């Protein structure tokens, strides 16, 4: 049984744990977890995560990027990805975010949905410009939601860690963290 | 070589840069990106971007080996000689005459470098390290905010911008140029292959 976006926000606790410094982190685990299962199945050697200075946050691969095809009713497939709960972590973060960017790049082309007030689409998917056939990767980036949370302000340290220990586990990937707020920046890489 | 005060630089601007309308305006930008592009012609850095930011301000970024970080004589950075001392490499100094404000970031080593400087390019603080970064990234970013005090205009152009890097990318070859208008959101890249 499939559940909408407003599932997730009516009961944000059993999808992520808590609402408070936990939870919020969560959700940068939920979409780091998704480039890191795609360098485990072989595409892209770097992630990067962004804490930026307006508080939003962002996490870029250079994996294969997320489809670009249509479902039903002329639906993208990242848009089903993104708002079609199969209650899996693409939509809960998207759903307890006050805004979200998608943007991927593939076959030359650069694709881009955003989304708005808990995961409304307010853009289709749109072909907004080009780059090489070589360059492919998504990039996603999320504004937690303030009215949910009750705390939105990322933690360079925990975030630090917890990419430590991914790069660990992953191997021959390099996992880094940069935040615009402090002019900091650490990189993760091990290697056999 | 008698040197020179920046106060020389806006008591005459045309003399420095043509004129101080539309035209001598980006002759600002073509002279911070013509030491991006002198120092990936030297073999260092294959990419040039420029960014025209919400708040009118300009920003160069070269991937080169970034300015020297160093000091001179009583405690004075490099840096800090290359842009207030004018020797009438003389283009850093004009642009930051003309500017109300500019800042120089340096990336070396791992760690990030700054100096700011405000009202016709006086110095508001020395070369101090700010934060790090990675250690296979080197680079230097110039942002400054063109003097309205000095100019009839300070609204740069994203046409005239887009075809001057367009040029430069087809003299140069090898190395890709950019332009991002954030004002519109727009962006645009040059590279041409011989
Ligand atoms: C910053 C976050 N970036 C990303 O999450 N990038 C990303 C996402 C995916 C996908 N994620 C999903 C989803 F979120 F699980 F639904 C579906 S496809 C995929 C993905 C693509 C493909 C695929 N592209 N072209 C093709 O023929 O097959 C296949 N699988 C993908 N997934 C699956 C398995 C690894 C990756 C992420 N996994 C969670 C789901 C790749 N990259
Ligand atoms: C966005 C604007 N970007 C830049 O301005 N990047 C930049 C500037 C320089 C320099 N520029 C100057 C100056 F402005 F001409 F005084 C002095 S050093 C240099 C530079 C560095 C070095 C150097 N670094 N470490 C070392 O041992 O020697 C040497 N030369 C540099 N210059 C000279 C010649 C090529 C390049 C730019 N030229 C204008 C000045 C490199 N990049």
């Amino acid at each position: 049984v499939l559940e909408g976006l407003d599932a997730v926000r009516k009961r944000p606790g059993m999808y992520i744990g808590s609402t408070d410094g936990a939870g919020l982190h969560h959700l940068v685990w939920e979409i780091v977890d998704n480039a890191v299962d795609e360098a485990l199945s072989g595409f892209g050697d770097r992630i990067d995560v962004t804490i930026n200075k307006d508080g939003s946050l962002t996490v870029q691969d250079h994996g294969r990027g997320m489809p670009t095809g249509m479902h039903a009713m002329g639906i993208p497939t990242v848009e089903v990805i993104f708002t079609i709960l199969h209650a899996v972590g693409s939509s809960v973060v998207n759903a307890l975010s006050s805004w979200l960017e998608v943007e991927i790049t593939r076959d030359g082309a650069v694709y881009k949905q955003r989304f708005e007030n808990g995961g409304k689409p307010v853009t289709t998917l749109k072909k907004i410009g080009t780059a090489l056939k070589s360059k492919t990767g998504t990039k996603v980036t999320f504004m937690p939601d303030a009215t949910i949370f009750s705390t939105t302000d990322f933690k360079y340290n925990t975030i630090s860690e917890r990419l430590n220990e991914s790069a660990f586990l992953l191997k021959n990937v390099t996992l880094s963290l940069t935040d615009k707020r402090t002019d900091e920046a650490i990189e993760f890489h091990y290697e056999n």
